């Protein structure tokens, strides 16, 4: 709205704090730069005048309540993009609005660590393995307990830090919240991350189709590729039935009850220590076959897949990243993401941190 001049190019608009008291606020930002395109709008990286902190701008169209921002509003949480202000700015198309999010700026995401490692044809360490998957449930075990849907689960979307190794979840555009009654849409997720019920026409998913997705980025982990790359929608389910075989007309059954069960062509299930390379560790075939599976009810929640075995390096008291630093926080749980399965709180804080309440 008021562009100045003083280290060369400043910004200063009245923008509304997305956490807390609606209690517009002047914002100065400079170094305003492009750092993506799309149909969605562009994202800006910019560094704040007052602070001197990175934060990156995601500008979009509204017209006449907006999910994201309803949503980005609402979710406080460490491993989650913390949405610092918003505010309504003019541009590409006069005439209309355009909503401005600023967010948390994270300098690198897990698809181009993981990309790093699979050019060069080696693995990710397992210790990162663990970690992000680790807060991507935490993530994951917050929006749900509030019923809040991510749809978007993609290597893409979740930043990260190298050095402190933090992870945040990101790209809330089409998250929503499900309700029990009402349907929602089936053509959602990313292809390569889409669940099966999605595939088959599903309307009364549940967020299992979240913990799906993220089975299929543990397995992108552990492979070096994605486990189900589909050339199409069609493909894609061809590409489960690879490797989890054919579903059962119980499973079928599970996944969208309204689809007349047909006999398919029965495969058989490829064993799952055989579709992972050599000395994988077994506890993470186990906990991705406890996440890939048809049936969306039995699917492990994010709070159990916390608790799997996979993940007992991060609760070792003498655990430390490998660049010497201390691990990022694990520990530190509220309540609504204990609010289901509260037994596991004395299982997810380890004794040598259970001051975390
Ligand atoms: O959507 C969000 O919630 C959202 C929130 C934060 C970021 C973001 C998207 N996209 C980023 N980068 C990016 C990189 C490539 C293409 C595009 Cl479109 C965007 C990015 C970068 C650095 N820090 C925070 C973000
Ligand atoms: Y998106
Ligand atoms: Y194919």
């Amino acid at each position: 709205v008021s562009r100045d001049k003083d280290g060369s190019k400043v910004t200063t608009v009245v923008a509304t704090p997305g956490q807390g008291p609606d209690r517009p606020q002047e914002v100065s930002y400079t170094d305003t730069k492009v750092i993506g395109n799309g149909s969605f709008g562009v994202v800006y990286q910019a560094k704040l005048c007052d602070s001197g902190e990175l934060v990156a701008i995601k500008k979009v169209l509204q017209d006449k309540k907006n999910r994201e921002l309803q949503i980005m509003r609402k979710l406080d949480h460490c491993n989650i993009v913390r949405l610092r202000y918003f505010f309504y700015s003019s541009g590409e198309k006069k005439d209309e609005v355009y909503l401005n999010l600023v967010l948390d700026y994270v300098p690198e995401t897990v698809y181009r660590v993981a990309r790093h490692y699979s050019r060069a044809k080696q693995t990710l360490p397992v210790i990162y393995v663990k970690l992000y998957m680790y807060q991507l449930f935490r993530s994951l075990a917050y929006i749900h307990s509030f019923g809040i849907c991510h749809r978007d689960i993609k290597p893409q979307n979740l930043l990260l830090d190298p050095d402190t190794a933090v992870l945040k979840l990101c790209d809330f555009g089409s998250a929503k919240q499900l309700v029990r009654g009402e349907p929602n849409v089936s053509y959602i997720c990313s292809r390569y991350y889409r669940a099966p019920e999605l595939i088959f026409g599903a309307t009364d998913y549940t967020s299992s189709i979240d913990v799906w997705s993220a089975g299929c980025v543990l397995a992108e982990l552990l492979l070096g590729q994605p486990i189900f790359p589909g050339d199409s929608g069609v493909d894609q389910l061809v590409e489960i039935i690879k490797v989890l075989g054919t579903p059962t007309r119980e499973q079928i059954r599970e996944m969208n009850p309204n689809y007349t069960e047909f006999k398919f062509p029965q495969i058989k299930a490829h064993p799952w220590t055989k579709v992972f390379r050599p000395r994988t560790p077994p506890e993470a075939i186990a906990l991705c076959s406890r996440l890939l599976e048809y049936t969306p009810t039995a699917r492990l929640t994010p709070l159990e897949a916390c608790a799997h075995s996979f993940f007992d390096e991060l609760r070792d008291p003498n655990v430390k990243l490998p660049n010497g630093r201390d691990t990022p926080a694990l520990f530190n749980f509220t309540t609504q993401e204990l609010s289901s399965n509260p037994p596991l709180a004395t299982i997810l804080i380890p004794p040598h941190a259970r001051e975390n309440l």
